[PDB]
């Protein structure tokens, strides 16, 4: 039975019920409240977008270099976001905003991903799944609400895909199921146990929006 379903179960229970129907956590950090209650700023959102771009650039470099050969299965999935973020940062530059340097949440996550990618493929796969699949789920609703609050409803490229998203996602889920099928139970469990750290490091990047 498909291992992605196991990763999704763990991810959902780590959401707050404010923010997702299947979430089981209480609101503890900002950002963990329902998005409609957020008070974002453009300054904070730009830090979030720059730090996000650093993480996506890092994930793209890891699957191209493929220090473990299974990572090459995840090249060119259609979910890559670095080009879309570059376009959106240029839109903000054309509007007169300053683009910030990467902040500590993105620098920290990028460094950790590079380390994991070499030493711990099971833990890396947990982050690959949670980072990309978070974005195409709640990330889209964050983008829409932030654009309503601050951008007069501008629809940024970060929230657009060149192909049907349900099919893109399902084909990556089936690739993830295939890379995990030879794993032992212990390797699968090790992957699942990494999910809290992905939520922590991602959450610190999301919190920039509200900073
Ligand atoms: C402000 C924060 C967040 C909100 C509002 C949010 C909201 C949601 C919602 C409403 C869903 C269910 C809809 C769906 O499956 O398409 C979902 C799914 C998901 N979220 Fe989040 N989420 C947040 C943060 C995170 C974080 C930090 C992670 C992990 C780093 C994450 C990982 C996932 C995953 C993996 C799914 C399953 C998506 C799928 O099955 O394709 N989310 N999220």
């Amino acid at each position: 039975k498909g291992f992605v379903e196991e990763m999704r179960f763990v991810a959902m229970r780590l959401h707050t019920r404010d923010q997702a129907r299947e979430g089981e956590k209480e609101v503890k950090q900002p950002e963990e409240k329902a998005v409609t209650k957020w008070d974002p700023s453009v300054e904070g959102y730009l830090k979030f977008l720059v730090d996000s771009k650093l993480v996506y650039d890092t994930l793209e470099k890891i699957v191209q270099e493929a220090p473990h050969p299974s990572y090459a299965e995840f090249r060119n999935t259609g979910l890559e976001r670095s080009a879309s973020l570059a376009e959106d940062l240029e839109w903000f530059k054309e509007q007169g905003y300053t683009i910030p340097e990467p902040s500590s949440p993105g620098l920290t996550y990028a460094q950790y991903l590079k380390e994991l990618s070499v030493k711990d493929p099971q833990a890396f796969i947990c982050h690959f799944y949670n980072i990309y699949f978070a974005h195409s789920a709640g990330g889209r609703m964050i983008g829409k609400k932030v654009a309503e609050k601050l951008l007069n409803n501008k629809a940024l490229e970060f929230y657009k895909w060149d192909d049907d998203l349900p099919r893109l996602l399902q084909n990556v889920r089936d690739k993830l199921n295939k890379v995990a099928e030879p794993w032992s139970r212990e390797e699968k469990d090790h992957c699942l146990e990494e999910t809290e750290k992905s939520f922590k490091l991602s959450g610190e990047i999301l919190r920039l929006i509200l900073s």
